[PDB]
C-alpha cells in the first residue's frame, strides 16, 4: 500500500520525567520485502537504532528507526530531519519536525470538592484545568500532602483545542477522586501541570479546605 | 482484506434531540466486487436502506445499511441483527446489537468560575462534570439563563472510564467559558446531561453568585 514517512516527537514525559527521551522516524506502508535505511540530520554520536518489520493494516508492514539523546537539540530549537531508503522506490522520503512556535504557557485551576459532594460524606472530586495553553502535549499529576499519587488513581483527559477566535490554545482537565476524611481533616493537595511553554516546566496549585 | 460486519447503536443526540435516529450495519473490508445484502431481526416497516459503495485502507470497499425508526424496539431493550451477504464468502457475516446493560445514573456538577479567574474581569469559565454512569454515551449541553448556547461555543471532551474498583464508569466533562460581566451581572447558567440512564434523560443543575 501506500508508502509513507513521519517524525515524532520526544514524549514530554520522557522530557521532564523519563530518563533518556528518544525521537522516533517511522516509515509506515513499505508493503514489499523490507531492508530499509535511515538518516538524520543531527547526527552526534546519536547512533540511530533500527527495529523489527512490524505489521500495520492488512500488510502495511512498517518499519522504524530511534535518535537517542536527541533532547538536547530538541528543546534548543533545532529541526531535525530523516531520510528512508527502501526498495519500492528509487527516491528517498523525507520528515522533517521541531520544537512547535507560537508557544502559550498553561493557565492552571484547581477546582474545589462540589458542595454537594463533601456533604455525602465519602468520595469527594478535585478538578484540575489546563487552559489555553501552546502546544496540545502536556502532563497532569497529583499531590497528596507531598507525595505523587500513582497516575493510576486520577483520571486524566486528552488535549483538546478550545473554542477561540484568532489563536488556537487547548485545554486540559484531571479529576481525582479523594477520600473525604482527608479533605476534611485538612490534607492538602495539589495538581502540578507539565508544559513546554513554562520556564520551570512544571506550574503547582494546591488546594484545601 | 479481511471482511468484518458491525452494528451502530442509534447515536443519543438523535435519540433525545433528532428527528428520526437511525441504526446502522456496515460491513467493512469486502475487498472485492460489491453486491451485497442484508438483513435485520426485526424488520418493521424498517426499509433498510443500503448506499454506495464507500472505500476504507487502501481498499477495504465498505458497504453500509440503516434502519429506521428503531428507536422504540432499542429503548424498549430489544435485541437487533443484522446478517450481510457479499460474493467473497459462502457464509454470511452476522451482527448483534441491544441496549447495553448494568446501567449507572450519572452524576452532575456545576463548578464555580475559579476565584483567581474572576478577579482578572475577562473570561471566566465554569466546569461541568458528568462522573460515574451507565454507558460512556453522554449529552452535555449548556444554558444561558434559558436559551441553549451553540455546541460551538463551549468545548466538551470524551467520555472516559475512571479509576475505579469493581464497577465499570465513565466520567465527562465540558469547558464553558463566559463573559465575566454576565456571571457578575447575575446573568444564571446551566449544565444539561442527557444520558441512557436518566428517567428524565436529561439533568440540569444551575449555578450562579
Amino acid at each position: 500500500c501506500h508508502p509513507r514517512l513521519s517524525l515524532h516527537r520526544p514524549a514530554l514525559e520522557d522530557l521532564l520525567l523519563g530518563s533518556e527521551a528518544n525521537l522516533t522516524c517511522t516509515l509506515t506502508g513499505l508493503r514489499d520485502a523490507s531492508g530499509v535505511t535511515f538518516t538524520w540530520t543531527p547526527s552526534s554520536g546519536k547512533s540511530a537504532v533500527q527495529g523489527p518489520p512490524e505489521r500495520d493494516l492488512c500488510g502495511c508492514y512498517s518499519v522504524s528507526s530511534v535518535l537517542p539523546g536527541c533532547a538536547e537539540p530538541w528543546n534548543h530549537g533545532k529541526t531535525f530531519t530523516c531520510t528512508a531508503a527502501y526498495p519500492e522506490s528509487k527516491t528517498p522520503l523525507t520528515a522533517t519536525l521541531s520544537k512547535s512556535g507560537n508557544t502559550f504557557r498553561p493557565e492552571v485551576h484547581l477546582l474545589p470538592p462540589p458542595s454537594e459532594e463533601l456533604a455525602l460524606n465519602e468520595l469527594v472530586t478535585l478538578t484540575c484545568l489546563a487552559r489555553g495553553f501552546s502546544p496540545k502535549d502536556v502532563l497532569v499529576r497529583w499531590l497528596q500532602g507531598s507525595q505523587e499519587l500513582p497516575r493510576e488513581k486520577y483520571l486524566t483527559w486528552a488535549s483538546r483545542q478550545e473554542p477561540s477566535q484568532g489563536t488556537t490554545t487547548f485545554a486540559v482537565t484531571s479529576i481525582l477522586r479523594v477520600a473525604a476524611e482527608d479533605w476534611k481533616k485538612g490534607d492538602t493537595f495539589s495538581c502540578m501541570v507539565g508544559h513546554e511553554a513554562l520556564p520551570l516546566a512544571f506550574t503547582q496549585k494546591t488546594i484545601d479546605r
